[PDB]
């Protein structure tokens, strides 16, 4: 049972993550109001929120997402899309580590996640830092769902400690690297990671521990079912690197539990 | 407002309808339990419900669906699936009316729906008859979403007067014919038709009245939004053939609304 306030944040960032997919982003004018089809992001529409910068298919991993300004909640939000076809994406998921000491020493991250980030880091840090400058009081937040949540967790770890806090809200994210990296994500200051999971979501279960992956702590695990509305009492905080008892349990995972975090996500009606 | 009992019924056949898309029944042997992927039909799984006969791309209409026995609720249910790509189905939809006197007098119905039913009518009539025999105590219900709603509405109108009531629950069904058919279905005995629409769903708005089509009365209009749960208080009964101020408003219509009838329908997580 998280607080009402944290619940509201959870829900708002689920929707900014869903907006990565169901917005009418493509590349629409900077300064445009953010809206989603299919009632995907009503809390965001409600907010005085607008695009700062959209990207589609940037660099090495065709990274897709947007950078938003939200004057109602006083946020600068960097939201990364997951894949356009999650099932194929999962099927083809590579498990290779590559070194990332320039984030933290001893750290190995998922090779493709880190390479996709790496290849757009400069442009995006620049875009964030710009925005930080025009709104020094606003909270920087990176968010995303699935591969999106992955990217946002890497960028956040890479980009923290340069003056401004970076909070990360991630929705059903895969593991992003090795245990050293796990540990760093669990303690790193200058921003809290809120790693959100749903029931038996298949995505937070890849890559598996077996290929040398860990999950940061803590873990916010939604226990209400697919297509069931979430209340504060369906969310459970789970402590311990690689703790079991939220998403990380020995049962059959599900793709549909992946697509329901507070509402429909990773897909667009 | 509708009664709770009525609301329970509406919800249950919304799921039987949803099961026509997300059940695992392609060649499911007769007698299998009915189950769905993605929490699409929990009230159905919860009942002792099993298949009687599954069909797929049957006859001229490529009509798909199933006939089910439900011992808990004492039903025999014939469920027709809508189109596999509803957006296409929508823009490919012609407005051609055919005479259908062999169902009512001066009745004009949509050409494709009427034909598709017509070519599978005898096989299925047989199979409903068999179960009515085997379970004389059980209510016969025809149900469907979208296309499946138009089919079910047509079969019901076609197979009533033969000694067992047939009730029809349609979900976001299109218009099915001409003011005389709209009248036939308003008044016919041997059954009730429960014609359920959602907010500004587009399909109940097609074909247009401006191509000679009318809607049977009454209409149960769901006011609550897309991805919003429905309560008995969010359903309004709208009286009068082509009444307006339910789904029949001149505002701008929407496709996602079509995919949310009590829960997700017409697509499968
Ligand atoms: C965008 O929404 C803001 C308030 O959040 C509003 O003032 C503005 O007019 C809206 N723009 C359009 C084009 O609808
Ligand atoms: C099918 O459902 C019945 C009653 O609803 C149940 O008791 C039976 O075990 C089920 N069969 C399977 C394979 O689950």
């Amino acid at each position: 049972e998280v607080s009402q306030d944290l619940f509201n944040q959870f829900n708002l960032f689920a929707q900014y993550s869903a907006a990565a997919y169901c917005g009418k982003n493509n590349d629409a004018p900077a300064g445009t109001n953010i809206t989603c089809t299919g009632n995907a992001c009503p809390e965001v529409e409600k907010a005085d929120a607008t695009f700062l910068y959209s990207f589609e298919d940037s660099g090495v991993g065709d990274v897709t997402g947007f950078l938003a300004l939200d004057n109602t909640n006083k946020l600068i939000v960097l939201s990364f899309r997951g894949s356009r076809s999650i099932e194929n994406w999962i099927g083809n998921l590579n498990f290779d580590l590559k070194e990332i000491n320039d984030i933290c020493s001893g750290c190995r991250g998922h090779d493709g996640f880190t390479s996709s980030w790496r290849s757009v880091a400069d442009t995006l840090r620049q875009k964030v830092e710009d925005a930080v400058r025009e709104h020094p009081d606003y909270r920087v937040v990176f968010t995303g769902h699935s591969l999106g949540g992955a990217l946002a967790t890497v960028a956040g770890a890479d980009l923290r400690g340069n003056g401004y806090d970076i909070d990360v809200f991630s929705y059903g994210a895969p593991r992003v690297g090795n245990r050293a990296f796990a540990e760093f994500l669990t303690v790193q200051t200058g921003g809290t990671l809120y790693r959100i999971t749903h029931t038996n979501d298949i995505v937070p279960r890849l890559p598996p521990r077996e290929f040398g992956y860990s999950h940061s702590s803590p873990e916010y695990w939604i226990k209400s079912g697919t297509l069931v509305p979430v209340t504060r009492n369906d969310i459970v905080k789970i402590e311990g690197i690689d703790a079991t008892g939220g998403n990380n349990q020995p049962n059959i995972p599900d793709i549909p539990a992946h697509l329901w975090y507070f509402g429909l996500i990773g897909t667009c009606l």
